[PDB]
């Protein structure tokens, strides 16, 4: 079973990319440049 498009199960949520599933919570993603 899968959540979305590149999306991870965060406790009863969806964290799709860029971010990142962890921590049961969605850690999201910078860009620094």
């Amino acid at each position: 079973e899968d959540c979305g498009s590149d999306c991870m199960p965060c406790g009863g949520e969806c964290c799709c990319e860029p971010n990142s599933c962890i921590d049961g919570t969605c850690h999201h993603e910078s860009s620094p440049n």
